[PDB]
């Protein structure tokens, strides 16, 4: 039987509101409602990998583990496998798999990050899961972040806290965040980011609703104004919003938008927003195509929607050939020529770089570049054709060219990373010099850049 080239994950985000659920879910794992739904043709067919994301979850893991199992048995005949779950405060994710992927799934970690200091420490923040599926390295991050129009530069801060923080993935890739351990990582929960519109303009934007006009409302949603103006999120991809908005709802029907402000809300202004939300970021040139984008009609208990999103991603084998692992292949090797970072930082240490990669023993440590000047103003970490060679455990050019390399570039003096990046090795060519570019971040914000050539040589 042989192993999956790819996969399909489903996503779910609901912020249950301290309710238990109705008695049927079923339209949230078949995505069906509004926004991007799949086609009724495949309701029979089970996702690989279902990754469930909560907030105000009232329920306990095993009530909600009953639920979901019940819930998947009756739409594909199959009982689900738990791969992991896990709960910070009323913050969850339950991650269930095909029982034929038991033997695929390794090296299963979960982790929790709690935002804010004292008086916002107690109820926001993050809960994750990651897991090895054969050769590929998945992350998924359910966060609900701080809650209100006004706060927007909080969540933002909340976001950078996650990625700093949450520990998931090899613990050997030390100068990498979050952002950097998987091929593909999944981010989504409550996180909050609301339509930036005067509260006057309530009744507007709900006949905009009503007309299913979102133009004029996704213009003012935070999520995305941040994210286009670089300040949360930098590097993710997030498929057309084409659902209305779901936050917030009076519950039990879905007629009604319940905005204006109450004791209950701290007399705060909910106006509709797309609260719920699902973002990925995966290494350069691996398949990942969003199937599925929206949220549910039918599901009312909640003051807000279950939003859905399901993937293909591409996924590897677990490679062994006569050689490595346990050795190098003497045909393969990663040369790299004119290869320069470019950095924002006003320090004037010495950097060398840090090359780390699932198809090498261990990572390799260059020697120092040499700084200059840039034209304006910065500072250019020279490397020409210095850098190392380096030596891949399999020389299969059907292995190498699906392998990626992240790159470190830190100071000689405190050997802080400066910034991270992932440079991949499905090239055009073998044997001939290409170019190679990453953006480099420390934190998730954008510290430098690092381009140069590569020149791969593979078994054939
Ligand atoms: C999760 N807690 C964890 N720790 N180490 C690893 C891991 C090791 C090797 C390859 C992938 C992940 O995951």
């Amino acid at each position: 039987q042989p192993e999956p080239d790819m996969i399909t994950i489903f996503i779910g985000t609901w912020n249950m509101g301290n309710a238990p659920p109705p008695k049927k879910i079923t339209s949230w794992f078949l995505s069906k409602g509004q926004g991007k739904t799949r086609d009724d043709s495949a309701d029979y067919i089970p996702h690989d990998i279902y990754v469930i994301g909560t907030q105000e979850d009232p329920l306990s893991e095993k009530e909600w583990l009953e639920i979901l199992k019940h819930s998947l048995q009756e739409i594909t005949s199959v009982t689900f496998k738990t791969v992991a779950i896990h709960t910070l405060w009323n913050i969850r994710i339950v991650v269930l798999a095909k029982p034929e992927h038991e033997n695929r799934i390794s090296h299963i970690c979960t982790d929790n990050v709690k935002t804010g200091i004292a008086n916002t420490l107690g109820n926001k923040g993050a809960v994750g899961v990651s897991f090895m599926f054969n050769g590929t390295s998945l992350g998924f991050v359910n966060s609900h972040l701080t809650s209100g129009s006004e706060k927007k530069l909080r969540r933002n801060q909340n976001y950078m806290n996650i990625l700093r923080f949450l520990a998931l993935g090899d613990k050997k890739l030390s100068p990498f965040n979050i952002t950097h351990r998987f091929t593909h990582l999944f981010w989504f929960g409550d996180l909050n980011y609301r339509v930036d519109l005067p509260t006057w303009e309530a009744e507007t934007i709900i006949q905009k609703i009503k007309q299913q006009q979102y133009a004029d409302l996704l213009s003012h949603d935070q999520l995305l104004t941040e994210r286009r103006e670089q300040k949360v999120f930098l590097h993710f991809e997030e498929e057309e919003i084409t659902f209305a908005p779901t936050y917030r709802f009076e519950r039990l029907t879905r007629d009604k938008y319940a905005y204006t402000k109450q004791k209950a809300t701290g007399m705060k202004y909910n106006l509709p927003s797309w609260c719920d939300r699902v973002l990925w970021k995966s290494y350069p040139l691996v398949h990942v195509v969003c199937q599925s984008y929206g949220s549910t009609s039918d599901i009312m208990t909640s003051d807000h929607s279950p939003v859905f999103a399901t993937f293909e991603a591409g996924v590897t084998s677990q490679f062994v050939s006569k050689n490595g692992p346990g050795t190098v292949d003497s045909q393969g090797q990663i040369e790299f020529l004119r290869c320069y970072a470019t950095l924002k930082t006003k320090s004037q240490t010495k950097f060398y770089l840090e090359f780390h990669s699932s198809c090498l023993e261990s990572f390799v440590k260059s020697q120092e570049g040499e700084n200059e000047e840039g034209s304006e103003g910065e500072l250019v970490v020279k490397f020409g054709e210095t850098l190392p060679k380096l030596k891949p455990i399999i020389s299969d050019p059907e292995y190498l060219l699906d392998q990626h390399i992240l790159i470190s570039i830190k100071s000689s003096d405190s050997d802080e990373s400066y910034g991270e990046g992932c440079i991949a090795l499905r090239l055009e060519a073998t044997e001939t010099q290409l170019p190679i570019y990453t953006p480099l971040t420390h934190h998730g914000e954008l510290t430098g850049h690092f381009q140069g050539e590569i020149k791969l040589q593979t078994s054939q």
